[PDB]
């Protein structure tokens, strides 16, 4: 089965999928997330940061108060399962993750933690 999703992020704050399914064959799972719109990161920034349901919301809000100086993610934050660089406008960052720090029945959020991205910029990952 394929290990690897191409997500962009865009100037409307939205990603273009909301669902990602994780084949619990991978070993490693890689995101390639690029951001053609025409914005800068510190205006229009979008990462994509893996949690679980249930932790998703901690981490934006602490990501939040930390600030553009660090990619608004919280340090040391162990919630974070995996997450890219925040981006701008023609970048480009992948990111590859042990596919073994997934679990089978648990829900998975992945989002944007540039500040009020989160409410339109969100979906759901899921081993299967
Ligand atoms: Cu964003």
């Amino acid at each position: 089965a394929e290990c690897s999703v191409d997500i962009q992020g865009n100037d409307q704050m939205q990603f273009n999928t909301n669902a990602i399914t994780v084949d619990k064959s991978c070993k490693q799972f890689t995101i390639n997330l690029s951001h053609p719109g025409n914005l800068p990161k510190n205006v229009m920034g979008h990462n994509f940061v893996l949690s679980t349901a249930a932790d998703m919301q901690g981490v934006v809000t602490d990501g939040m108060a930390s600030g553009l100086d660090k990619d608004y993610l919280k340090p040391d934050d162990s919630r974070v399962i995996a997450h890219t660089k925040l981006i701008g406008s023609g970048e480009k960052d992948s990111i590859t993750f042990d596919v073994s720090k997934l679990k089978e029945g648990e829900q998975y959020m992945f989002f944007c933690t540039f500040p009020g991205h989160s409410a339109l910029m969100k979906g759901t990952l899921t081993l299967k």
